[PDB]
Parts: C-alpha cells; structure tokens; sequence
C-alpha cells in the first residue's frame, strides 16, 4: 500500500486501487484539433492521464509546438496532463499552461535547473534512467545508481518524495539484450521506494526479439506491460490505450491490487 | 531446465528453448475441411500442437465425431495432436486413429481405465484438476492434493513420470475470486515437478472481471498467458494462435527462455 495519493492540483490519482494508465500523445488548428480529439478518445478508453510530449527518434518551438497543445485538452478532457521534455523553460511554460505531472527523459541530469521548476509548482516529476554513454559495470546496479543520482537532484532542488517516480527508461542507452534485462529484473527499483511507471510502448527491442515494425508490436508491448505490472510498477506509458487497459485490468485482478 | 523431451511418436517437443503453444480446435466432408483448414492456419502462425476436443460449455458418437478430425490433420498438418477426452474408449480409437498426447479434463477421476490406455502408447498425458463440487477447506493445497491423486492414477496404471503434465484446470470448480487466486500461486504447482500447462483461453472469469463477451477476451487471455508464463509454466492452451505466440515469445525473451 501507499499512503500517499497522487495530487495533481485539480486531480487526485489514488495508487492502490489499480494501475494507472498514461496515454501517449500523437498552433494551427488541424494539429490541436487532430490531438483534442485523440486525447477525448484515449479518455474514452481507459486512460488515466494524457502525456503531451518532440518525437524523440529549438527551444523557442517546443513551448509554440506544446504551449496551444495543453490549453486546449486541458480545458477539453477532464484528466491531468503531463509535459514530456527535458528542458526547463518548456517544463515552466506548460504547467504555466496548464500541465500538472513532469516527465522527463534526462532524469534531471541534462537540465539541473528543470527540478526546481517541479519544487516550485508542486507538480509530480517521473525521472527516467538515461546517459550519454551506454557501458555499465553491471547494468542493474548502475541503473539504480544513476536513479539515485537523480534523486538527489531533485531533492536538492526542493522536490519532496511524495512527488518523485521513476522509470527504468527502457529503450535508452540500451542494448536489446540490456533492456530485456532490466525487464526482468524491473522489480529491484522497488527498493527504492517510489512508484515506478514503465514505458515500453512499441519500443525497438520488441521489433528486435519479435522481429516486426512499430504498427505490429501491440502484443509485445502487451508483454512488457504485465510482466512490468507483475514486477510491481504503478503506471504504464502506452500508445495502444484499448487493449492496455484490459490487459491493465486483468493482470490487477489476478495479482489482486 | 528439464532433462528429458516431451517424445510424442514422430515429434518431440524441447521443453527449454520455448513456451510450446497449443491450439484449440472449433464426419461429413464441411467439418473434416473446416477443421483441416483451421489446423492449417494454426500451424502457420505459431501452434506447436493441435488440440482435438465436446465443447464442454453419447460415447459412440465422440468417436464417429473425432476420428475423422483426426485422420485428417495428422495426414495434412505436421505436427502433434493431443485428444481432450476424459472417455477411456474414446482416447483409445484416436491414438489408435493417429493422436499423440492425450488430454483429460477429469484428471483420471472420471474414468480410471483411461490412465492405463496412456501407459500402453506411451502417450503424455495432461491432467486437468477437477472435482464433482467446490468447497474447498483451501484452495491450492486442496489443488495440490487432488492433482497428486491423479498423479497416484497415472503412477500406478503405469505411466512413466515424464508423459505427465498438469494443468491447474482455471475455469473449473471455481468461483470467479477462486480462479482468480489460483492465478496468483499458480508458482505453487511447480513443487511437484512436473510440466505446467495453463488453460484459460476465453474463460469466463475474464469475462467477469472485464465485464465482456467471448469475442472481446482476448487481451484478458494476454494477462492470463503471460503471468501464466512468468509464474513458469511450460505450454498454454489458446483460441487466438496468432497473438498468444507472440504474447509468448515476448515474456520468454524477458524471463530469458
Ligand atoms: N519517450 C518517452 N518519454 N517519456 C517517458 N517517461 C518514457 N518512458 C519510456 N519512453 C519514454
Ligand atoms: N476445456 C479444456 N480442455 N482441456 C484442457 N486441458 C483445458 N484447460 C483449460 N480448459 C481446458
């Protein structure tokens, strides 16, 4: 159990009850017509959470992309949105904007400043495992490690615990046979004692083992999701919103959460 | 690892390199095609077993049903059938008509003589738990037991150890919380060292926990398959043979197979 709720200023994600589902998110009028309408149908299927993220596979445009994104889902689909960046000025314009959780992809590390922008609007930050490098003594251990160093940095910064959880950051610095590897070992951030979301949606390594491109992964992903919920993680990052949340539901259900 | 192969006459299926998928099947000229058909496409999406079955949802007739079904398959689809009969006579005609791995959702309770007709081909036999009625002092010690006296069945007919597999019979006897909770230990069946098969290919319970009819279980069979799969057993048995070989060789890379 935890006993702490999720806030998120005008929501409240309660942990326990079951697993959170965080749908990925896809100034003119067609982009922020084509996304309202994506977002309502991923509020229509099970999500719990919309995350509004550049494609990752200048910063002046990040905030002109993403600002007009927020304000209108935000004020359309009733559920808490979360900014996927890694830069500070963006973080601060869209909360400013209306984003409640933090998401990013550099664990604090390649914008220190970002943090203090969490401390400061209370809003959740998700800190991903990630490095310019990728050779690990022992990949486990050096995950956590690095976790840990991101930890710190928010909690310098101000962040109190209640607002921190982390994500493995499957998919980056990785090898295939390295990111199946702490798919198998997920369990272990556990002790570190932070909700942790998994974000493996249609990722590279599923292509790699399964051998299928990105619109053929919905069962591998499937994979990673319930092996990840049995693991103990708290939410799941996903593209596939119908089928993740009947898997979702299921495997809460079996392992009676 | 196990030591020994699953031997089935002309086949033999390694019971390390994977999780082996088993596909369920749904004596005029239309039945014998469809079913050769369907056979067919099975084999060419994943199925490493045919599974012959009444649909369980006279003895003459079972026969005069599967033994054209048989005859056929075996003839035109390479690969092992398992006969799902619980009728001694019965299982008898289709090895005797050509199928390799038998099949009993009574675990030899209903009828005894059908154990002995395993010993005489050499046949694996899958012993399903099962029990007249459901009140149990508790669950999976009482499952445990009762799948030992089949095991007593088998043994003393004269079945070698390594034609046994088990199957904690999901769906059967059961309320819906039961199964459920059969889901979580299904780790428990593992002490008795034999081969696990799982069952739950659209099972009702999905269905109660989902709340969704029989053409919509199939992320929930997902959950099931891959828990299934990470609580270590060794095959399952599925409708939806495309997307259940995948959801597999997924958790098989991560739990590293
Ligand atoms: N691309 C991503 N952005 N934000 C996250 N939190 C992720 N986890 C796994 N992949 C990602
Ligand atoms: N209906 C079934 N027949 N044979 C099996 N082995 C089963 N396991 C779960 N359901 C069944």
């Amino acid at each position: 159990k935890w006993d702490y709720d999720l806030r998120c200023g005008e929501y409240t994600l309660n942990l326990n009850e079951k697993t959170l589902i965080m749908g990925i998110l896809n100034g003119s009028y067609n982009e922020v017509d084509a996304a309202v309408r994506h977002a309502k149908e991923m509020r229509d299927e099970g999500a719990h959470i919309i995350d509004i993220g550049e494609s990752t596979r200048s910063v002046e445009e990040e905030i002109k992309r993403v600002v007009p994104m927020i304000q209108a889902v935000s004020k359309e689909v009733k559920l808490p949105i979360s900014i996927d960046t890694y830069k500070a000025e963006v973080a601060k314009q869209a909360i400013e904007a209306g984003a409640h959780i933090i998401n990013d992809i550099w664990g604090a590390k390649a914008e220190p400043k970002i943090a203090e922008v969490a401390a400061h609007y209370d809003v959740p930050i998700i800190l991903m495992h990630n490095r310019d490098n990728m050779n690990y003594r022992n990949l486990m251990a050096d995950m956590i490690a690095d976790l840990y160093d991101s930890i710190k940095i928010a909690k310098d910064a101000g962040v109190r615990d209640e607002n921190i959880i982390l994500d493995p950051g499957i998919g980056f610095a990785k090898t295939p046979e390295q990111n199946l590897e702490a798919m198998r070992n997920l369990e272990q951030l556990n002790v570190l004692g932070y909700p942790v979301l998994l974000g493996t949606s249609r990722k590279s390594f599923i292509g790699h083992v399964l051998d299928l491109p990105v619109e053929e992964r919905l069962e591998g992903t499937g994979a990673t999701v319930c092996l990840g919920i049995e693991k103990g993680c708290e939410f799941v990052r996903v593209h596939d919103v119908k089928e993740m949340s009947r898997m979702a539901k299921m495997m809460d259900a079996m392992i009676g959460k």
